[PDB]
């Protein structure tokens, strides 16, 4: 790309590695300003360079380097990529801060994004607990739409990770949810177990005995939840393969169905695709394999 | 319900268990507010008496409990509490638009949250907010809560249905939580099954293993997180037990079902409302599998 991005105060030049290094090391190499990073703050510029370009080097990646007029480089913005929905970043020395720059710069990337980038739409992943880029996010118009589990190498814990986005056109349709059904003989007794093992509720039930129900797996309103239709028998039974992505750690989430009297599979077990997963089996068949960031 | 009493205090306000009767002429402000209710359950009020009336049902409701909130210079921005009628402890606030703009509405509601979780010994707290409604959202996160799930729903007063994002705070959060659940749909041809599914669902499969679709994953959204399932390939004679899927959907169900059936699929027949104020209908998978498609309207 060519393109330069001018905003009120800004204009964002595309990134030079090599050039750019030495300014960009300024946030890259600060253990502050990478407190949210997905890798520790970088060593030398050569990192920082050789990052840099491993960064433009991947498909769709089109970042710039933030310029300010009074001859200061803030630090940078743009898409990252390799990925499918094109990512979105950005960072600036501790400096910088506070200024307007994060969110005059994300305007500017987005803005060009959907409009001259002729791109569809745009994401944006940001840590959970990371509040003020979670502001500039929705300032420009980013809104949430999913979450997931995540676990970095330098990290003691998993963490929850917001996916944001921003359509050129949002779609009129979507889908919000996806409620799965499980045949089961005692209900009842199924919702006591899932309420111990995935330490579920019942958000609902249809008579005594119950015959039908809504286990809920979060203590809000909505959110991931099935729901529990109760069978005759003899009991044949067709099992039902149900994939559940946990945040938290898969050992003691893993402790929780044992200590609730689950059918485990085993102990949690890593996996290619980077995930601890261990499975669940309920008398009637189905399978519930239970997968975390770690 | 009953009592109250208490009195929340803070650094620029002052919150008074709300008095229909006696608050109402300077809350209409608000209520009465075109602009400021049009993010709100039901039209503004006509006028003061309907705005008493209004507050009165509000203050009778269940566990309600309101305060008004007062500024030092003696105005009324608004009102904040804790709605009464819910299972999770639900929660509202609103200000006249002359009163934007002062970090009132954080203010308030920071109390109200703080008094709910620590003196009310509750334990969470939700917050119901119209997906739109950037003002409130942003207070909403200036205060803590954070986004938990979305839903769709419709107001009568409305010619369109609309997405809610229901956001929360506990007073200590749980370590394990689940974000999602993605089930597997055995079918024969992953290939053709997805083909379909990004027809009628407009879904667009995530992944895919093996040339000859050996399993994928199709996805409801365009991002990279969010409601999906899983295709799982399997030959056989009478080849699976039915699965049964509730899809819940944002936007009209007349077109959700334009799309299903322009996507030629196998849908039990049109939209039929529901009494609990929801319309839908199913789609059913050459396997057996029943995909039931509720919309808001």
């Amino acid at each position: 790309h060519t393109a330069h991005l001018r905003t009120a105060r800004l204009e964002l030049t595309p990134l030079d590695p090599a050039a750019d290094a030495r300014h960009l090391h300024h946030a890259y190499g600060d253990e502050e300003v990478m407190r949210w990073w997905t890798r520790p703050a970088c060593a030398d510029p050569a990192e920082t360079e050789r990052y840099l370009t491993s960064c433009a080097a991947a498909p769709g990646a089109r970042l710039w380097t933030i310029r300010a007029p009074d001859g200061t480089v803030p630090g940078m913005a743009g898409l990252l990529g390799g990925t499918d929905v094109p990512g979105l970043t950005w960072l600036l020395r501790r400096d910088s801060w506070g200024h307007g720059y994060a969110t005059e710069a994300a305007a500017a990337v987005v803005g060009h994004a959907l409009e001259d980038g002729g791109l569809d739409r745009v994401e944006a992943w940001i840590e959970a607990g990371n509040r003020r880029s979670l502001a500039v996010a929705a300032r420009v118009g980013l809104t949430e739409r999913a979450r997931l589990a995540q676990h970095y190498p330098h990290r003691p814990g998993p963490h929850e990770m917001v996916v944001l986005g921003k359509a050129r056109a949002e779609e009129p349709l979507t889908t919000l949810a996806v409620i799965t059904e499980l045949p089961v003989r005692d209900v009842a007794a199924t919702l006591r177990l899932v309420e111990a093992a995935l330490g579920a509720r019942t958000a609902f039930a249809i008579g005594d005995p119950p015959e039908f129900a809504e286990a809920a797996l979060t203590p809000w309103s909505a959110g991931p939840r099935f729901r529990l239709a109760a069978v005759p028998g003899p009991g044949p039974v067709e099992p039902v393969r149900l994939h559940l992505d946990a945040a938290g750690t898969a050992d003691s989430l893993h402790r929780r169905a044992v200590d609730a009297g689950a059918r485990v599979d085993g102990p949690p077990v890593r996996r290619p695709w980077g995930r601890s997963e261990f499975v669940i089996t309920l008398p009637e068949g189905h399978e519930l394999t239970v997968s975390a960031p770690v």
